[PDB]
């Protein structure tokens, strides 16, 4: 599965002014296998299908 990473809060993981790679290291802490800043936020590839992606509809942030 493919999505946006979500914070504690229901925000997209922002990537402004990180270093090259962060989002890559952060996808994996969710046992994704790739993944890249889609600028301004983290997006992953790869992720289970237990893994909670962003939701336009539903966002709380």
């Amino acid at each position: 599965k493919e999505g946006y990473l979500m914070d504690h809060e229901g925000c997209k993981l922002s990537c402004f002014i990180r270093p090259s790679g962060y989002c890559g290291r952060e996808c994996g802490i969710k046992k994704g296998s790739s993944g890249y800043c889609a600028w301004p936020a983290c997006y992953c590839y790869g992720l289970p299908n237990w893994v909670k992606v962003w939701d336009r509809a539903t966002n709380k942030c």
